[PDB]
């Protein structure tokens, strides 16, 4: 509303480093940087192999030439193979003319990324989601989606933040940073699991509510303020994370860019909670956003 | 298949299209295809020249080294212009490599396409959005966005739909095709315009429902079925568009899917406009989402 919506950074730079990896009847996508493909290591599973995999024996098994790495039309021949955690990583033949400037970096939960949705190395879609408290992702992803990656872009560099590995009986999205690291307690092995109880990121809210007065939405503003102790008190009954001093430090520019004090906010949304939002939206929503950080608001608005 | 999402065209093939023009002191986007960059014909207005412009009066005393045309850090030198509609054509000494597949297409209320934010020639962001009834969009448009093209990119080709001009009172936004002609009633003029009000598009609204069903949510389902006439009569005193014979033959294949009758499914949205949700969200959304079409959900949820 009043021109504010979830934006997700120009796939450009990561779209050229996609590619599909087979390996006997499996397939999915493939994160080409330089002369190395990382893809999630359960690739080397046939379905059987994924109820209950022993990846160290697995990979001793495989060869190079149990590999098929597509580039669009051209086979890359892998000339090398190896695992970090959870990713495969297949030295090919040919470094990616493509590849952009880039970091790996892992993320924090409340912390927001793009998605680039691909199939058989081919991207899709794209889209914006946040790394929920409970370390799960609300994605959209089908069959072959695996080895989508998760994405921030800071001037010409892309930060690698996620590689997509599987999906919750919930919906919800489990995956990798791209050193094979599982963000939650998830394993790589097709056995019942199931995401944590969800909680709100309540400094995401407060960074929304700011966006909210930003774009004119004020109806909210009250005169009260209040304290970290009382609002945490709050936000532990409405299923909340803790509000942090830092947090606080973190929305100090939206508390002058608006003139309201994280703790006036705080005052705000504690009565939003208690009362409900009395048949009123906010930016367009019925609902508390809360994927949308501080940094998010301010790209999108002051940008 | 629980997972639904806005999501956007990987935006890579129209990030090499985008192009930084300046007039005098103005400054926005350009779409640099083959030798020509297409942007809004507004770039030669001076500050003076908003209310009342005329474009003729004004190109005319324009010389082709009056246009500062910047793809990245390389000045493309202009060799020719001509007006069309509402846009400028700036013939250049240089053939765009990374000109993708593409065509122009002028699209209908309803419809879906990708936005590329750009400012200064550089891709900012990328979101959805749909032509709104009102011949209006929701977007997120700052000062020097003028020139960013809205596209769809089903099956390889770059269907350019949408070029971004201005905003009006109420935060929405106004344009044109790559002809230049605007979607709606409004001029390239700083005049008093406003928006038609706006109704939801219905026939997308029952997309999303049929969406909901794929992936596997049925509470909001009734017993009961309606005439078209009757669904139009009740849908209208909430602000739908009317659903038309057109409307129901689009949805036939998803009514298939589903094994719910187009009419069975309108009678469901009648229930659920008089009984709102009752707590519970349809994909997550407390409210009725009208931004997804019956193409774009066989898109998301099968190809
Ligand atoms: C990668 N190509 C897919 C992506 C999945 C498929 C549908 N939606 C997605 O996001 N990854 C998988 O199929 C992984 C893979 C085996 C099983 N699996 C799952 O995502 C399964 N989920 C789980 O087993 C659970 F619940 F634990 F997360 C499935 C039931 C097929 C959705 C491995 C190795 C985990
Ligand atoms: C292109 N760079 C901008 C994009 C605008 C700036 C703010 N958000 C946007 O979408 N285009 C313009 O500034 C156009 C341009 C003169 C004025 N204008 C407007 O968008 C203005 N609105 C209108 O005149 C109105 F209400 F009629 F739509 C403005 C008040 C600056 C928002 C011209 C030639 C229309």
């Amino acid at each position: 509303q009043s021109g504010f919506r979830k934006m997700a950074f120009p796939s450009g730079k990561v779209e050229g480093c996609m590619v599909q990896v087979t390996c006997g009847t499996t397939t999915l996508n493939g994160l080409w940087l330089d002369d190395v493909v990382y893809c999630p290591r359960h690739v080397i599973c046939t379905s059987e192999d994924m109820l209950n995999p022993n990846y160290e024996d697995l990979l001793i098994r495989k060869s190079n030439h149990n590999f098929l790495v597509q580039a669009g039309n051209v086979q890359l021949r892998v000339i090398g193979h190896s695992m970090q955690n959870c990713v495969l990583k297949l030295k090919v033949d040919t470094a990616n003319p493509k590849t952009p400037k880039y970091k790996f970096v892992r993320i924090q939960p409340g912390q927001t990324f793009s998605v680039l949705a691909c199939y058989n190395g081919s991207p899709s879609g794209v889209y914006q989601c946040a790394m929920r408290p409970n370390f799960t992702i609300k994605g959209s992803f089908l069959n072959g989606s695996s080895g989508s990656v998760g994405f921030n872009i800071d001037y010409d560099c892309v930060s690698f933040c996620y590689m997509h590995h599987m999906e919750l009986p919930t919906g919800v999205h489990a995956g990798t940073d791209l050193e094979g690291n599982f963000y939650g307690p998830f394993v790589d092995r097709q056995t019942a699991q199931a995401a944590g109880t969800d909680t709100t990121i309540t400094v995401n809210v407060l960074a929304w509510l700011y966006a909210a007065v930003i774009n004119g939405d004020r109806w909210f503003l009250n005169r009260f303020t209040t304290t970290l102790n009382d609002f945490n008190l709050v936000a532990m009954k409405y299923n909340y994370e803790p509000l942090t001093q830092d947090h606080v430090d973190i929305l100090g520019p939206l508390s002058a860019q608006t003139g309201i004090a994280v703790l006036d906010m705080c005052a705000s949304l504690k009565e939003l909670l208690q009362n409900g939002m009395n048949g009123r939206t906010i930016l367009g929503s019925a609902l508390l956003e809360d994927e949308f950080t501080p940094f998010d608001v301010v790209r999108q608005c002051s940008g």
